[PDB]
């Protein structure tokens, strides 16, 4: 009757603890989601196993094969019974699987290094001194592409334009280019990931401006799954009782380097 | 008929009277927010509409005596509604009862003062008592400072329930106009949409100050087992991505401004 639970690597929801090891199971690990999966199991009355996606993805769905992988695609074919992790709740995603009511709240944000004169999406747009991008795959990158929005048509309008280019690979690509192009440099990524950085040694960035847009993370379940029900009911009832506040704050900040 | 009956609250900007209401009729009757996303979400999910008003102007809490919901949440528990499209904040007593949709909208308690009030925080309020402070003597926003457990906050519910006169107002407008008569010795905290928005009307002489206390969401309900919660959930979720629920923020809060 053992629940198995994915999720991703992704700090601080997921990470290793120092001496990994010596441990076994789900003591191997630690972070938001770790006890937020906790408290989930515990108000939902079940017992979990903690699995780490075997690709290491969020979860996307191949244009050619129509394949979904990441933790979306444990959770349609049969890998997995629920997804405990940052995972954005889309349309796409939306049709495939089961999402609860959102456990934490964010929007595309600006990274930059402290020191650098910008101050919002706007300053970016009219300037071409201080280069930015965003992820090469993800909300983050069709939002300006498939925005109407004339500011966020210019900006993507440069980044679609633009030599070298200003898209990275992965996030820590993008967050490390920003600390090393000496302040010439601006990352567009999920403000939740741009607030725990600033938080972060050497501390030499930080978030400026307001959200761009608004998503939601939310745990996921394979679509018609009986468990759907208690756990969205568990993350109202956590955030009700500032549960998912705390979470955040200890992982955050209670912990953080700054 | 198959003309889907929409239930909804006459709450600024969501849902207000037009202008020559009187000589219009239907939903033609009716504007704001609200009125735009119900288009929208009917659209896209292929289907006639009714805009009506909710008899008790109430959004939907449980007797707690005689067990029975009022507002928009009792319309549809007792079949009078087939979806209610409102600032209705999405709660566990009422996700036990219907059913809703993702956000279409992210809140959380706010603090409302008069412009030139020395406060910049909640924290700041705790630590004085020269300028009094309430919340609506009933809803979410006084059940978050009861059952705290932040620190400032359980000494800012200490102080709040056992304080004379009362700092507790009836309605959302009573606390406004008590913040506008108190020449700034008095605060009032409220959801962050409704204080961001009263910001933005004359005379101007109120302001929000600090981050939020918590985290709320607006969502559309429907009764469970509808056949029509899932459209609506994949209707908001593509309205948000293509910028219109933003837009509409935007159209209704900021650029019919007034500051
Ligand atoms: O569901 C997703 N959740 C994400 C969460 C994060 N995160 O910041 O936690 C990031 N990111 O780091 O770029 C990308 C994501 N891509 C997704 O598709
Ligand atoms: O579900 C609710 N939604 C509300 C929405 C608003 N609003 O700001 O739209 C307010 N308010 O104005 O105080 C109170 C509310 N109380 C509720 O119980």
């Amino acid at each position: 009757k053992t629940v198995v639970v994915t999720t991703i690597l992704e700090s601080p929801y997921v990470m290793m603890k120092k001496n990994h090891e010596m441990l076994e199971g789900n003591e191997r690990y630690e972070g938001y989601c770790v006890d937020l999966a906790a408290e989930i199991a515990k108000h939902c009355g079940f017992k979990y196993k903690l699995t780490i996606v075997g690709d290491g993805k969020y979860g996307a769905r191949d244009a050619d094969t129509k394949i979904w992988n990441g933790m979306v695609g444990e959770l349609v074919y049969g890998k997995a019974d629920i997804a405990i992790a940052p995972l954005t709740i889309t349309y796409v995603r939306e049709e495939v699987i089961d999402f609860s009511k959102p456990f934490m709240s964010l929007g595309i944000s600006i990274m930059i290094k402290k020191g650098t004169p910008i101050e919002s999406a706007e300053d970016l747009s009219k300037q071409t001194e201080i280069a930015y991008g965003t992820l090469d795959s993800g909300s983050t990158k069709e939002f300006f592409r498939r925005s109407k929005i004339c500011v966020f048509d210019k900006m993507w309008t440069y980044m679609r334009s633009a030599e070298p280019s200003v898209f990275v690979r992965t996030t820590a690509e993008g967050v490390a280019r920003v600390r090393k192009s000496k302040g010439k440099y601006a990352y567009l990524l999920e403000s939740t990931m741009n607030e725990y950085i600033e938080q972060r040694k050497p501390c030499d960035t930080m978030k400026v401006g307001g959200n761009l847009d608004s998503k939601g993370y939310g745990i996921a379940t394979p679509k018609g799954s009986s468990l759907g029900n208690a756990v969205n009911l568990a993350v109202l009832k956590l955030n009700e009782q500032g549960l998912l506040d705390k979470l955040k704050n200890k992982w955050w900040y209670d912990k953080g380097e700054c």
